[PDB]
């Protein structure tokens, strides 16, 4: 039911392909089935790679494909924080993840043979897990991510309805200014995130500024926290552009919206303290149908 | 003696940084020691990663540093064929390789901290071994590469003299047109390379055109083969620029030159059949000193 790329944990490398439709939207129908078929035999060929992939679609493109059944919450990625979080909403998102760069590249090439004549690629980002699974800033990223199979399922996978087995996807590429980050003392960095750096222990939410990243994103509704499955990975070049490619899956887009509203100032006027050294430069929302509904 | 990045076999990832000198050349001296020191501590923290690196210098840059003793064959890359092989000779080449992307990136960031104020990066290329050690063309790459330690020393590391422990380096980034390649039938591609594609069997030098790649580069002097130690890896993006980052070390730049003369029409009038689908777009010669003469 669920596409294979949502639930796996601890991937070491990933490819994200963002693209707009080229020509008639209807060509995505056969391209998606061809890629899913190739994807399947790839996964049985390389079991030790823990390969997964998900194909997701933007609002206008999915409405034409659905159509326009389900995916109520899906909409074009708006702004947040008055341009602080820009919008670069595209039509198709392909996320490939596994333990191996070489397998990911064969799958991304298979995707490009399937979708080549009906998409125009806008960015292809190669993520990699860094040493000790730390963000390039030096902080461990992903500790409080849900785990494992059953919990991640209830957070990310739609349980019933037309969109059962589906999921909502948010992708946002950040560009780190590590020079600006290494201005701050390690203590100042820890107040910015909410956890100590080398030790990755959560700082109490009263000895920690309200602008801290954890205070921004640790949100509760009806006494229950709004959870997401994060598949983010560092990306880029040492001498050039680098940062975090943020990727989140959730059964409801609402959880992701609430955290963006908090982080970028549209909830209580306060902004995430990480904006002192890094900035998002892309942003889009996508609905990932079930592997079944992908008509493959 | 020898720098750690020349001899190791079976690396899974590599980073190449080509750059020009930014400011005065003398700043390279303390930078090279600072990086090579950090290099050794990285090798100690990751002893199982087969980590190595080499810092090499262009003609003018090395002549100043040398200066100008040794590196008799060192010179600016010409290059070849009235633009058939372009030349982009820079001053500094940093090559990092190991079994791990995450380790290589940390080493690359350490190099940018040591060299960041005396170099201007022109390109940073991230190489990865592809499935079955094949080139993105689908042909296995590396088969007749010298192996292992003893033979690779004989080929790549200078034995006697003031340059003992050093090596000559050629880097050349190619861009594959895989649409134009998958034009051709398998038999056509095999006649282009000189080896069978699936089984990687060498086709006999009698059943293959003189323009075949193997015929171009399998050369002999005094009845003895002109060997090189290649460290080339695929690079790039599925939907955009991709191909082979070519990289070779040799005790004599003369072995690399003759193969270049042959491939690009200066020896037979004939040129390498691989130009039917791939093209070089960068090119530089560098001299990698011994680790000790690197003042480090
Ligand atoms: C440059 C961009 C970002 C960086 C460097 C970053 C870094 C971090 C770090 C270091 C942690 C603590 C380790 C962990 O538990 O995962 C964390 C946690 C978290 N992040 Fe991010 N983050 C970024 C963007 C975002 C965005 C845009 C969102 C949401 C839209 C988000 C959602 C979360 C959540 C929900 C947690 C877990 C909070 C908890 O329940 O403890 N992050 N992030
Ligand atoms: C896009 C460019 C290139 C591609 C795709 C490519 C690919 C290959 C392949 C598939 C082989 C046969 C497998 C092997 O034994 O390694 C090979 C062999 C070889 N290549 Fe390349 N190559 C390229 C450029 C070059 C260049 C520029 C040089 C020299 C400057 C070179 C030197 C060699 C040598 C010396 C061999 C060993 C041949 C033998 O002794 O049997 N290659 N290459």
């Amino acid at each position: 039911q669920v596409q294979s790329g949502i639930l796996p944990e601890h991937c070491r490398a990933a490819i994200w392909i963002e693209a707009n439709v080229k020509g008639e939207v209807d060509a995505l129908r056969a391209a998606s089935k061809t890629f899913a078929d190739k994807l399947a035999t790839f996964e049985a060929k390389f079991p030790d790679a823990h390969l997964g992939a998900v194909v997701a679609f933007g609002n206008n493109t999915w409405r034409a494909l659905s159509g326009g059944v389900g995916a109520e919450e899906l909409k074009d990625f708006p702004g947040y924080g008055k341009g602080l979080a820009p919008t670069t909403q595209f039509d198709v998102l392909i996320h490939i993840l596994s333990l191996r760069h070489d397998v990911n590249f064969s799958v991304a090439q298979a995707a490009m043979e399937a979708f080549g004549d009906c998409i125009e690629v806008k960015e292809e980002i190669h993520g990699f897990r860094w040493v000790e699974e730390r963000d390039l800033s030096g902080f461990v990223d992903g500790t409080e991510n849900p785990a494992g199979e059953e919990t991640r399922r209830e957070v990310a996978v739609i349980k019933d309805g037309v969109d059962a087995g589906g999921s909502y996807v948010f992708v946002q590429r950040w560009e780190h200014n590590l020079k600006q980050l290494n201005r701050m003392s390690v203590h100042d960095q820890e107040m910015m995130i909410g956890r100590t750096k080398e030790a990755n222990e959560e700082i109490d939410g009263d000895e920690r500024p309200e602008t801290s990243h954890l205070t921004r994103v640790d949100l509760k509704e009806d006494g229950k926290g709004l959870k997401i499955v994060r598949q983010s990975l560092p990306y880029g070049t040492a001498s050039g552009t680098h940062g975090l490619y943020f990727c989140a899956y959730c059964a409801r887009l609402h959880n992701i919206e609430q955290q963006l509203l908090s982080m970028f100032g549209d909830t209580d006027g306060k902004r995430d303290a990480m904006l002192r050294f890094t900035k998002p430069v892309t942003g889009g929302y996508y609905f990932a149908p079930s592997l079944d509904k992908l008509m493959a």
